[PDB]
């Protein structure tokens, strides 16, 4: 079924605290969100996105709908779900996300979706910035 | 170690014939974007797709960065790049694209990006339609 990876990857993402993100990742981990543009590195900034990522959206949370692996390769086809703060409504957008793995540790996670559906399904105008 | 179907699949993408896109995809096959929001059903529509989307984009290239196959699921981490027409620049995202296969033809392809970095690159505005 899923691998145990991307369990914890979700959970950490949906649950509350930002050290259980950036835990799962080496020493030289790097996370890259490619909607927003960021790149993090090493497990301290990894853990602070996940913490910036909340004082931002409330109620974050990541459904897995499906996950397949390819030796150090996973792939994660997933729903990112939240409230922007002060925005008139909630989104839930498509997004996949590629991981590469080294033992049990991640070394790289990239993610993929269109910034431009969050803000739409939000009820925010498509400039709009933090 | 590429598969032969993503070499194909950009390819189609990358040369001017629509119809090398939806040939392709299994009869029963489905396209989404997940940018555009955009689902087609079948080769017809598929290689309309395509076509659409040179009406509106000049120079439409896919270059492939690493391709990674676990069963019948094939991930693509590829740069989208071109020029839309009338855009006082060009664009170059990062994309991940999905795939399912059965035997050599396509049922699914997911593409996903950001479309507020395509329009940002492009010099158009964060609203910008056709």
């Amino acid at each position: 079924t899923t691998p145990e990876i991307v369990t914890a990857w979700a959970a950490a993402w949906t649950g509350t605290n930002p050290n259980a993100l950036g835990t799962l990742f080496a020493a030289d981990g790097t996370y890259v969100d490619h909607a927003i543009g960021a790149t993090m590195t090493g497990r301290e900034q990894i853990s602070g996105w996940k913490a910036r990522t909340d004082a931002m959206i409330e109620n974050v949370h990541v459904t897995i709908t499906k996950a397949y692996r390819a030796g150090d390769h996973v792939t994660i086809e997933a729903v990112y779900g939240g409230h922007i703060k002060g925005a008139p409504t909630p989104f839930a957008v498509p997004m996949a996300t590629l991981l590469r793995t080294r033992g049990e540790e991640i070394t790289s996670d990239q993610d993929y979706y269109s910034l431009s559906s969050v803000l739409a399904q939000s009820g925010l105008p498509a400039d709009w910035t933090p």
